[PDB]
């Protein structure tokens, strides 16, 4: 609730918590544990003894939709939905000026993320438990913890998660894909206040609420932190950096606090990512660690990326939960919108409507690949009627092979925008997309007579499931 | 301002009104005095001395962006644009229950529409100058004036504006195309009332507010009458009709009261329409004129569609100027958006935006054909940069032929939902569409070195642009 100790303290009461106090080594071994661990449900764990270090390694934190459920305070994911609906009003607040005649931060003096400090001299990155995810990954890399950076002229700050290779005793590599967030705040600082260092502060362990807030994705009319506070219930309690003005979390386990050095860059080596394959070796800005502050035993939160399911995989699966409400207010049609993690969270996506006209499929089909931002990479989409489960594979299937014709009822376009690291596409960041509705054809769409689906009887359906559980089958 | 009167005041001071004192006959004479009127910029036009009848004929009253604009409380067509910032925010009013702890319509008891009143035994319909547009129309028909009608459940009502033909001295034809609006509480009262007559009202020169809410598409989150009420500035002023509980505009110039009597229905002779053809005779609804309420002196408010640019044309131009804001706000990346009249409203759209990655242009084009539903039948999508004018074809076809590869640049998609009129189709409601990117081409797109526009000095854009009127070239 307040911060990440309260959260662990709730999850271990509800038995999604459990502590490894034999002892693990963070490099590679926590993976193959955590892995596992996630491949079955499994709680979040918390390695107590990792060979070698001090500080606890606390992950797969939200290694099941019901934590990342909790984590935005709400215990329950479907009331995810309520969070998207929240999204969208956030939006639209106030209206023109024509006809518009008719949850701060609250910052500390003292916070317990700077009750333990160390800076310049010695700020040996070594000290802290950083793991190693796959065996043929380049050196330990920090995983979680939201970077903070500010633009040189808009007094509002980002959260962002950035993976950080480990370099040196006091350098990481700041990996900044986009070309946005804190990507945009530097070639911006570089441009503003050229030459002079830009400020740069990570926090790891932070309350689930400004983790999960700087995960999903918010409108420019309200601040990062913010909506923590409408999630969380209460304002966020953020506490001023030493060695700039950034804010970050006071409840905050570690906290980073440095610069990059204009200029500064370093090979990223290969790594592992989502897609479950390494990543090349990437020039990328180098952060220099001048200050690392944190609190008393506290614990270091991390995580990884590989072959879905993976930990960001569910966060994934819990985040499209809450955009299917801000889908459907637009394209009412829309049942049931979901993204399989076996996709690499949004590589293909499965969407059933209530089919109300011939060609109507091709509109969802367009809907998705343009409407919303995190879903213009897809480059699979399949639209299918409201008597199929969208989360089901076997009734996927199905409907693919039953109400379709190959060549007719696919569509393909070329030459869209793709994922520069795609490396399926036949060029860095252009690929084509294929649109696939299996929905059942109507007249014009075919000409012949349709055939009439089996539906199950709602009573009975009802029935047995009283009685299921009577029936001891498992 | 109040009512179409004081409308009409308004623009004879502005000199947007003429007066056609001259004997000109409602069958099709006054349509080709409109059109050539409308066909070169042309004031309101109010024909006073129709050959056979004593009411004053009033049209060609949107025939203008200028009009339009004035008819909405903001006189210039740019402020449409705050319209369409309206727009989108009444769309998300109030946020969900769960994070939630953190314009109504004048009724008046007596009406100037009910000044003059006439039912049953004498209603004819043969005292109103009803006028034919084209030679091969089938009979008179009542083009404005809109339908007000309520659900057998639902509390509002909806305004709607569908062509009337008059096939009786009482009995006009309902030509509910949509699947929504009137035609939908029709046949949803006939589900919960059977058999019993469903009531209708129409009102013929109503306050250009009410008109023009009509016309623009509302959130279901708002009454038509309330958004009027915006737009004017004050509240609506309706009030009861007499054969039913329905409520239409108290300054309407002439309502029509009746009903629908379940399964009677009438052919709807040919009749050309925006799309510059005769439309096939088809079967609809025929609505049955038991009460005619009007004022004193009132004037009947007509017009007509043909080839454009048509009456209607010019008042979708000037209404896809308030789309434009809702549409960039979802892309950020769209300068321009503009669907020509020649394109028949909605056939065709060019797009401009800001290029900033590879493959972009495909995102605006699925944008186009999924965000808004105004824009679901448009086969004809052209994007393009921001240094061409979307509304120049020189400026277009100059892109197209300098920076576009026909069958690379081109994305047809087929099997699409299409109007059932577009006889161009393949088949009935189902037709393709055609996106075709005149966007630079950026390395991946291409792998040639692409041209250097020339790009006009601004500050002798700009002197000229001042000594222009000096200039006396015109």
């Amino acid at each position: 609730y307040n911060d990440l100790r309260d959260f662990l303290t709730l999850l271990e009461q509800q038995g999604e918590l459990k502590r490894i106090t034999l002892p693990v080594d963070p490099h590679l071994e926590i993976t193959e544990i955590a892995d596992r661990t996630l491949r079955a449900g499994g709680p979040a764990l918390l390695f107590e003894n990792p060979k070698g270090y001090s500080m606890p390694v606390l992950c797969n934190l939200f290694g099941t939709p019901k934590r990342v459920a909790m984590g935005m305070g709400q215990e329950d994911v479907s009331a995810l939905r309520e969070v998207g609906k929240l999204l969208a009003f956030l939006k639209e607040p106030e209206p023109p000026k024509g006809f518009r005649d008719l949850m701060p931060t609250k910052r500390l003096r003292g916070a317990p993320c700077q009750q333990k400090i160390v800076s310049g001299d010695d700020v040996d990155l070594n000290r802290i438990p950083i793991m190693t995810c796959w065996p043929e990954d380049a050196a330990p890399l920090i995983t979680w913890g939201l970077t903070v950076t500010r633009g040189p002229h808009k007094e509002r700050q980002n959260l962002g998660i950035y993976r950080q290779q480990l370099i040196g005793k006091n350098k990481l590599i700041m990996r900044w894909l986009s070309h946005r967030g804190g990507a945009l705040d530097y070639q911006e600082w570089c441009a503003a206040h050229p030459g002079e260092r830009f400020p740069v502060s990570v926090a790891l362990g932070a309350d689930p609420a400004t983790i999960l807030g700087a995960v999903t994705p918010v409108p420019d009319t309200l601040s990062e932190y913010a909506f923590a506070g409408l999630l969380r219930g209460t304002k966020t309690e953020v506490v001023k950096c030493i060695s700039n003005d950034l804010e970050v979390p006071a409840s905050a386990e570690i906290v980073l606090e440095g610069y990059i050095e204009q200029g500064e860059t370093a090979p990223e080596g290969p790594y592992g990512d989502h897609t479950g394959y390494y990543n090349e070796v990437d020039s990328f800005p180098v952060f220099t660690v001048t200050h690392i502050t944190q609190r008393e035993d506290a614990i270091y939160h991390s995580t990884y990326t590989g072959r879905p399911p993976d930990e960001p995989a569910v966060l994934g699966v819990a985040l499209n939960e809450v955009f299917v409400p801000i889908l459907q207010k637009q394209f009412p049609e829309i049942v049931d919108f979901y993204l399989p993690p076996e996709g690499c969270s949004y590589r293909l996506a499965v969407v059933t409507i209530k089919k109300q006209y011939a060609g109507h499929a091709k509109r969802v089909m367009m809907g998705v690949w343009s409407f919303l931002r995190q879903f213009m990479y897809t480059k699979f989409v399949i639209v299918c009627d409201d008597d199929v489960n969208a989360r089901d594979w076997n009734d996927v299937i199905w409907a693919i092979t039953t109400r379709m014709d190959p060549a007719r009822d696919t569509v393909l376009v070329e030459n869209t925008p793709i994922d520069y690291l795609d490396f399926a596409s036949p060029v860095s960041g252009l690929g084509s997309k294929m649109g696939l509705d299996a929905t059942n054809k109507w007249p014009g769409e075919t000409q012949r007579e349709w055939g009439r689906p089996i539906k199950k009887d709602p009573d009975v359906v009802a029935h047995i499931d009283a009685i299921w559980d009577e029936l001891a089958i498992f």
